[PDB]
């Protein structure tokens, strides 16, 4: 595989969004992956409605601001036959009744693909598919205060993940400890968090924070 990948340079990635104080990270991860695969198909990048997912994908297993899973969001888009644009169905950071309108649907999917639970498989997927939805253990103060560099949290769990994010690439940079590889990860906490809203998370360090444990993408 390549040593470095960044799908933002290829037009696959919308700006960083802000989920607010609603536990809807799974919806932002899912819209990010679907924005990438829709762009791969149509050559058009269109921001998608997380609120549509929060309000409407309960039947697939999601629980609004109380959490959810990207694969359940991809299943909703398939079952529902569409997903509204961000513009048409803007984000309100609280769960309400479903207001999906098919006339404003701008995306579709035909299911999803789950990646084997190995960083080598995640790397192949990021290199060939586009941005990938992943789950990580983000439950540490070090993740709140991240500014730059490669994020490594010795207490991070590889099995207990609590936050969905989007891997848009990977790369390397020289470091003191010579653990130099990272996943380039788009978060949904606004652009004031991290490096313009992104974090470089340790790569090939025993599946740090579980980044390869629940990785998937929608089939478009
Ligand atoms: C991220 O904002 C939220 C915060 C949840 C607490 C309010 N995290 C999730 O949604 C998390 C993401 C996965 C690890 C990818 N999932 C979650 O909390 O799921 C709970 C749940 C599981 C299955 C079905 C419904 C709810």
């Amino acid at each position: 595989a390549p040593r470095s990948v960044d799908w933002r340079e290829k037009g696959y990635v919308t700006p960083v969004k802000n989920q607010g104080q609603c536990g809807s990270c799974w919806a932002f991860s899912a819209t990010g992956a679907l924005e990438g695969q829709m762009f791969r198909k149509t050559g058009r990048l269109i921001s998608l409605s997380e609120q549509n997912l929060v309000d409407c994908s309960g039947p697939q297993g999601n629980e609004g601001c109380n959490g959810g899973l990207m694969d359940y969001a991809f299943q909703y888009v398939q079952d529902n036959g569409g997903l509204d644009s961000e513009e048409s169905y803007p984000y309100e950071a609280t769960e309400e009744s479903c207001k999906y309108n098919p006339k404003y649907s701008v995306a579709n999917d035909a299911g999803f693909v789950d990646i084997p639970k190995q960083e080598k498989a995640l790397m192949k997927a990021v290199a060939t598919v586009g941005p990938i939805s992943v789950a990580i253990d983000a439950g540490h103060e070090s993740f709140l205060f991240y500014k730059e560099g490669i994020y490594f949290e010795p207490d991070c769990s590889s099995e207990d993940m609590d936050h969905g994010v989007l891997v848009v690439g990977y790369g390397f940079e020289s470091t003191e400890s010579d653990n130099n590889k990272y996943w380039l990860v788009k978060n949904s906490w606004g652009e004031e968090w991290g490096m313009g809203g992104y974090v470089k998370m340790a790569k090939d360090r025993r599946n740090h924070c579980g980044i390869a444990s629940a990785a998937s993408y929608p089939t478009v």
